[PDB]
């Protein structure tokens, strides 16, 4: 139960809040982030090649609308000692928008 996203605006958010740690495409690389190509259906912990932390690993979740609504509110709540440095975004709009651009773009 997430809010209905709009992609256009959740593209912006992307790219100012995300794009410095993470790519979206089929074949982007990892930066400070894992690339998210495939995100939707994945477990935690599974981009070919990155390196992650025990803690995300040990998440044992599912990425997908509702585990990624909780956990961009604020990362740290969601897998203590996670290594992406975020402090969250608030407003469950913003959220909302955010996930359907991720769901898009990382098809
Ligand atoms: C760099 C300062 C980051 C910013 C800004 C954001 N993310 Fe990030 N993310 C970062 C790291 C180093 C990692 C790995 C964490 C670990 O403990 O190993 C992550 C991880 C994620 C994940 C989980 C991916 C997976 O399990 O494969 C997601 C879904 C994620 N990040 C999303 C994401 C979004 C959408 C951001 C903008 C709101 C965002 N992150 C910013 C580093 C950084």
């Amino acid at each position: 139960g997430v809010p209905a996203g709009d992609v256009e605006k959740g593209k912006k958010i992307f790219v100012q809040r995300c794009a410095q740690c993470h790519t979206v495409e089929a074949g982007g690389k990892h930066k400070v982030g894992p690339n998210l190509h495939g995100l939707f259906g994945r477990k935690t912990g599974q981009a070919a090649g990155f390196a992650y932390t025990d803690a995300n690993k040990a998440k044992g979740i599912t990425w997908n609308e509702d585990t990624l609504f909780e956990y961009l509110e604020n990362p740290k709540k969601y897998i203590p000692g996670t290594k992406m440095i975020f402090a969250g975004l608030k407003k469950p709009n913003e959220r909302g928008d955010l996930i359907a651009y991720l769901k898009s773009a990382t098809k």
